[PDB]
């Protein structure tokens, strides 16, 4: 059973992994932090949590050594103030796109320039699906971007085993309000907000790099980010070619030979019933990602679809189940919420 600790747990995605460590059987949470709320019992902050637990939000400062520390604080402030957290465990958990990135200037061209660039390639990328090898060995994990988690899952499969033409694959996604984050703005005044659809980034995605440097080779990709008025979700879609031969079949055996066994894939292939394509609704809670596509047969046009929810499967839960593998733990555990229907 080991500590875990917590920096910027006042925010959406430090609220989810405490929330999810809180019911881990193997971890004992022990500092949380926050400068705004310090003092404040973490329910102020969480609502859900009432009555769960009897832990208070403490300064930064009071911040005492642990066997696991989980970073979620704003992106680039950990790695302005690295040296300083990384000495306080062993293994790193950073939630942020600090180290998400090997190419240090990828990283420039979206974030600009990286303040610790030799320290880029070091993390190991959060995604399980593809990495539990080098997760296995890493004490510094690094979670990916909700949308690029989504739009690997989907991608990849098809990618790895050259499903598709070399054209421009084009990810449209539909996404949530809790993906901008806890902090208010004059646009999320929900009078304002609510029953909008705002074109969030349209262009120049950030998530872009994420997703490029971690799909087999070279291929164009990209993104459209759209949201929605939900709290929680995040459907991908993406337009792309099946070079010529590729029936659905194939394509389907594409995704088991990618992903067979894997606890938090679900393939929806459903010919008939209500609920045929994935569904972010559905995933909402839990660590799943849905994926499914069609293909369009007079034109080799094919549309992949993934869903998960972005704070779950596309923030805590991929960052939890990759240090269930680190640590050796069934990596189902603290993440076996099916979600609720309806």
């Amino acid at each position: 059973k080991k500590t875990l600790s917590i920096v910027g747990a006042s925010g959406y995605a430090g609220g989810e992994f405490l929330r999810l460590a809180l019911s881990h059987p193997y971890l004992e949470v022990k500092q949380v932090t926050s400068r705004r709320f310090a003092g404040e019992p973490v329910h102020f902050v969480h609502p859900n949590l009432r009555g769960r637990t009897n832990l208070k939000f403490v300064p930064p400062e009071k911040l005492e050594p642990a066997d696991i520390l989980v970073l979620a604080l704003p992106h680039g402030v950990f790695a302005r103030e690295f040296d300083r957290y990384s000495a306080l465990a062993p293994v790193l958990v950073d939630l942020s796109a600090d180290f998400r990135l090997k190419d240090p200037e990828l990283y420039r061209r979206y974030y600009g320039e990286h303040p610790r660039p030799d320290l880029l390639g070091r993390f190991v990328y959060a995604v399980p699906e593809l990495y539990r090898e080098a997760l296995k060995g890493a004490d510094w994990i690094a979670g990916a971007g909700c949308n690029a988690t989504a739009t690997l899952l989907g991608l990849y499969p098809l990618l790895k085993a050259g499903v598709l033409k070399p054209t421009p694959i084009f990810v449209t996604l539909l996404i949530s309000t809790s993906a901008g984050g806890a902090e208010a703005s004059p646009a999320s005044h929900h009078p304002e907000r609510a029953g909008s659809i705002r074109v969030y980034k349209p262009t120049g995605h950030r998530h872009t790099a994420e997703v490029v440097e971690n799909l087999p080779g070279r291929p164009e990709v990209h993104l459209t980010a759209i949201a929605t008025d939900r709290v929680r979700g995040i459907l991908m879609t993406a337009q792309c070619f099946v070079q010529d031969g590729w029936s659905e079949r194939d394509v389907w055996q594409a995704y088991r030979e990618a992903y067979a066994g894997e606890p938090f894939i679900r393939l929806v292939k459903q010919k008939k019933g209500v609920h045929r394509y994935p569904d972010p609704r559905f995933v909402q809670g839990t660590n799943y990602a849905d994926i499914g596509f069609e293909l369009e047969e007079d034109t080799g046009r094919l549309v992949v679809m993934t869903a998960i929810d972005n704070l779950v499967k596309g923030t805590a839960g991929h960052a939890l189940q990759a240090l269930n593998v680190r640590m050796g733990w069934p990596e189902t555990l603290g993440l076996d919420f099916p979600g609720l229907h309806p």
